[PDB]
RNA sequence: UUUUUU
């Protein structure tokens, strides 16, 4: 009540097909394919695995493709296989390897077609969720499927041993309103909490999955939607000096984060077992023969690690993994919850939840839905808000110390009716060995106007803009030259053309400051949700004269942009074209008021008389 | 709408 579902098994009926809604959607709008008119040329590998090379009148490393054969000189023809190399520094060749080396038509070059093959795996996990959360009743404990159905059911008391302290070693010390959330979570099967940015939400997660792993019952599940959502968790919690396992998507292997020696996959290679860690250093080959002992060894090692973690992290998605399951956990908790849609979180709950936890904030992100059918049938609708909407009151959180208070008074206001205090001043918010010079002084922010226009990106969808770019590796070495090390300076920008761009730009050129810029992090907006700096470089990108600024035009994405940094917010942008959206005019009024919208060179920075509509 | 996930 009001929303209700009979069982699980309708529940399923209206989820499901909303899910296949937005993955028939995804596939059709991200697939595409050449004329087939691609020439091939045909090789083996050393492995004896077949190769094919080719050249393009926009794939990326791993990408799957299918490769038809169209012509008539031979059987028509189709065979699917993955990029093994891109055009680069060696050649403008893509390469890709073929699952089977026959019966491939390597007789003939000419006529084939090459069509990218969008991956289904994040969607079928969320079918298989919601599959099982309708066929399997120990999935769920009997209260959580009650509660999640919308049916009417007495609270229920969990009677667990209360810690003597709520708050925990490693971590901050637990305000008044963190400790209330500790310690009501912990005796109740479902909780939501909710809170602005920055008001300690992950701490507080991280406090309570500790004490859920001391109660000595078996690992803790704990998941984010992102990527970088999980990392955050996984190192407050890994502070506290519980043994945590990061479970990381196979396709990730190869990136690195600060989390990255807890990587289930790293862990067993730092394992002895020295056989196992020989058949890697061997596969670092191929054998049929050894790959069966390979197999068998490794399920061994990812068992142990897994059954002996205090706590396993992972995205919701992630949770899917076939390395989890015969795994069940009884206290699961999701952070940044509001981020994903409902099947998306549902995919670590069946995993036995008998005690769930799911933290919040509507006003920032919520999920990526492009099918505009399915996100207005609901999609677009989180779990955490279903249950907001049901009744469930969640615990709030409302006190912030991230940033300086001149940082939080836009977002404050704007996004949150003025409900979200300050916890630290502006004297906890000076930072020590930094002669920085403010434009205002007092106001560690400004807006500098750049001029400039949006190009479309290597991928076609996505944006890029060379002049902001320029001015933000500019920005960065006047921080860097004012006493910030690398690591407390972030940049982000709503685009990944931008970011990709930023990467090769400051990272790898033949830059001066090369190593420095590349200990800066650089991310999506999106992807930085729940991560904070000490300095955050923001580059808007957008900059046109009558094609608007796209999904600029969500307030929860620039609220998230504007609530990252603790000391200082630089943001680069073109007012022209922001200026015509309401809520960028607003902010860029509020910066003029402020005197803090400026021009000109850096070392001696104007305010902008510029006018904007 | 071009972002999250695999
Ligand atoms: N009770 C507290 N005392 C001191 N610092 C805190 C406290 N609670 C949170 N913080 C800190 O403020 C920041 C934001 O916390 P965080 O958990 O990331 O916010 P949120 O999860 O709500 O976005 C961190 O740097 C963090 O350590
Ligand atoms: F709510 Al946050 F970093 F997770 F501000
Ligand atoms: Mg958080
Ligand atoms: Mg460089």
């Amino acid at each position: 009540g009001h929303m209700r579902y009979e069982d699980a098994y309708q529940y399923q009926n209206i989820f499901g097909p909303l899910v296949k809604l937005e993955a028939d959607y995804d596939k059709k709008l991200k697939e595409s394919q050449t004329q087939d008119n691609i020439t091939v040329r045909w090789d083996l590998g050393l492995n004896k695995k077949r190769i094919a090379y080719f050249t393009l009148p926009r794939l990326m490393q791993g990408d799957e493709i299918c490769l038809r054969y169209k012509g008539d000189l031979a059987p028509l023809w189709k065979g699917i296989g993955h990029v093994i190399k891109v055009p680069d520094n060696y050649g403008d060749e893509i390469a890709i390897e073929l699952r089977s080396s026959v019966g491939a038509p390597v007789e003939v070059t000419h006529n084939f077609q090459v069509d990218f093959v969008w991956k289904s795996t994040s969607f079928d996990r969320m079918q298989s969720a919601l599959k099982t959360f309708a066929v399997d009743e120990t999935s769920v404990s009997g209260y959580i499927y009650h509660k999640l159905l919308g049916h009417e059911v007495e609270d229920v008391i969990i009677k667990c041993q209360l810690p003597k302290r709520f708050t925990a070693q490693g971590l901050p010390d637990l305000n008044h309103s963190q400790v209330y959330a500790v310690k009501t979570v912990l005796q109740r099967p479902l909780s939501l909490i909710q809170g602005p940015p920055g008001t300690g939400k992950t701490v507080t997660s991280a406090t309570i999955v500790y004490h859920l792993a001391r109660q000595g019952n078996g690992p803790v599940l704990v998941c984010a939607p992102s990527n970088i959502a999980v990392d955050q968790l996984t190192e407050k919690i890994h502070q506290t000096g519980l043994k945590v396992v990061r479970l990381c998507a196979k396709s990730r292997e190869a990136i690195d984060s600060p989390v990255s020696f807890l990587a289930l996959h790293n862990q067993i290679r730092n394992m002895d077992s020295m056989p196992e860690l020989q058949k890697l250093q061997q596969l670092k080959e191929l054998s049929s023969a050894d790959e069966k002992r390979y197999r068998a060894l490794k399920r061994t090692a990812e068992r142990e690690l897994l059954m002996n973690a205090d706590v396993i992290c992972c995205t919701c998605v992630g949770a899917g993994d076939p390395r989890l399951a015969k795994m069940q956990f009884r206290s699961i908790l999701i952070d940044e919850s509001t981020q994903a849609t409902e099947p998306e979180c549902m995919v670590p709950v069946v995993l036995g939840a008998k005690q769930l936890i799911l933290v919040g904030d509507h006003c920032q992100l919520g999920p990526v839905v492009m099918c505009k059918k399915a996100a207005k049938a609901g999609l677009s609708q989180s779990l955490f808000e279903r249950l907001v909407v049901l009744g469930i009151r969640p615990i709030r959180l409302q006190v912030q110390y991230r940033m300086h208070p001149a940082l939080s008074a836009f977002p404050s206001n704007i996004f949150y009716e003025g409900s979200l205090q300050n916890g630290v001043t502006a004297a906890d918010r000076v930072k020590k060995g930094f002669d920085f010079q403010w434009p205002q002084p007092d106001k560690p922010m400004f807006f500098y106007v750049t001029q400039g226009q949006e190009e479309i990106a290597s991928s076609g969808t996505s944006y890029l803009n060379r002049t902001e770019a320029a001015n933000v590796e500019k920005i960065t070495t006047k921080l860097l030259k004012a006493g910030a090390k690398p690591d407390q300076i972030g940049i982000i920008t709503p685009y990944e053309g931008q970011r990709s761009y930023l990467v090769q730009y400051m990272q790898f050129s033949g830059s001066l400051h090369t190593k420095l810029y590349q200990e800066v992090e650089i991310a999506s907006v999106d992807a930085f949700q729940g991560r904070e700096k000490d300095f955050i470089i923001l580059s808007c990108v957008r900059a046109n004269e009558h094609q608007g600024i796209g999904f600029l035009n969500d307030p929860r994405r620039l609220n998230v942009a504007l609530t990252r940094a603790r000391y200082g917010v630089i943001i680069v942008g073109n007012p022209k074209a922001l200026s015509k959206q309401p809520l960028w005019n607003h902010l860029l009024n509020y910066y003029k008021e402020q005197k803090v919208l400026v021009e000109g060179p850096l070392n001696n920075l104007r305010e902008s008389l510029m006018q904007f509509s």
